């Protein structure tokens, strides 16, 4: 019964609201968050103390442009989907915000979420909406000091101070406008890394999770599915094509919690932690990924995509050596056995 039952065995996603001085240091927060055991839900919300927010306004934005709207087109039956992205053209966000809510593409009537979602569900193979997706920029002020998706300063740093790569969404912010039924597949960061999501403005964004310690179990059940593409592929999911509804999951017993996050409020992924959802309306959410300590050895045996040639793979050698020294030789000679506990925080006795 050793102090892992932080998150009771509950391991259910987890809301706080940080004071303004809490706030302020935000690698600090997040090792509070996971001695709160909010880590071993995979996911996390954070609401910003009231007198907080990145940018005056965003009346001046409609100008924008989306270099690689996607439309999302979806195939399959009962429970298991498999999503395609057929890369439209060059647009720019106003021409998106009125599709978003010409009367085909925009929200319908629902009463609670549960309906909401309901509707998700029976329609996601019908009316290919477009999400305009991985936007590389910020829409945060140069002056906000606190949670600047832009500039975290965690040690994910190291990659870009130690060889200069940077690699777009990851090291680098991400913008994501939304549109009703537009949605993110199951999938755990590149490299396990942790994510970050904060939602600007518009209709909220509904996240489904599946604990770390119970990620395993996700993923045979997907293998199972979908056998075809477990072969081609050590680690499909991250194809990040493949939906999976909250009732299959509840079907066959992984174990998983739901949450709405709304115009304001911040995401928090963490390592090996699976995750989906989808947007209600009109949105734009800003995001990139983060690490920790904590995340080193997640990143050491983070199970990579084999398939595709230009996919995410980061060197852990400079954190391995930095950060762990004493077995950087036993490491660099694939001997290394360290087992991961995902309820452990990052302080260790
Ligand atoms: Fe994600
Ligand atoms: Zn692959």
């Amino acid at each position: 019964a050793s102090e892992s039952e932080t998150l009771n065995p509950s391991a259910r996603i987890m809301t706080f609201y940080p004071t303004m001085e809490e706030f302020r240091n935000f690698s600090r927060y997040i090792a509070y968050i996971e001695s709160q055991g909010a880590h071993r839900a995979g996911l996390a919300k954070v609401v910003p103390p009231k007198e907080w927010k990145p940018r005056a306004s965003y009346d001046d934005i409609d100008d924008l442009v989306i270099p690689a709207p996607i439309q999302q087109l979806v195939t399959g039956q009962s429970g298991l989907f498999t999503q395609y992205n057929i890369q439209k053209k060059a647009m720019t966000v106003r021409e998106f915000r009125k599709i978003a809510n010409s009367d085909k593409y925009c929200t319908p009537r629902y009463s609670e979420f549960e309906e909401l979602e309901r509707k998700y569900w029976k329609n996601l193979t019908f009316n290919p909406p477009i999400y305009g997706a991985d936007v590389n920029g910020t829409l945060y002020e140069k002056h906000v000091d606190e949670w600047n998706i832009g500039r975290l300063r965690t040690i994910l740093d190291l990659v870009e101070k130690e060889s200069g790569i940077t690699i777009e969404g990851v090291n680098t912010p991400y913008l994501y406008f939304g549109m009703w039924k537009t949605s993110f597949a199951w999938h755990t960061e590149d490299m396990d890394l942790y994510s970050i999501n904060y939602l600007h403005f518009g209709e909220p964004k509904s996240w489904y999770s599946v604990p770390p310690e119970h990620g395993k179990r996700l993923e045979r059940l997907a293998k199972g599915f979908f056998p075809g593409s477990a072969q081609s592929c050590e680690a499909f999911l991250r194809h990040k094509m493949t939906l999976i509804s909250p009732l299959m999951l509840k079907k066959y017993g992984i174990p998983f919690d739901k949450v709405t996050q709304e115009a304001g409020e911040f995401m928090i992924t963490f390592p090996y932690g699976y995750h989906a959802g989808f947007n209600h309306g009109f949105n734009c959410a800003e995001s990139t990924n983060f690490a920790t300590r904590r995340w080193i050895e997640y990143g050491k045996q983070a199970v990579l995509c084999s398939c595709r040639k230009d996919m995410v793979k980061i060197s852990m050698d400079v954190f391995v050596r930095k950060f762990q020294p004493e077995r950087y030789k036993l490491w660099k000679a694939g001997k290394d056995n360290t087992v991961i506990d995902h309820t452990l925080p990052t302080p260790e006795a």
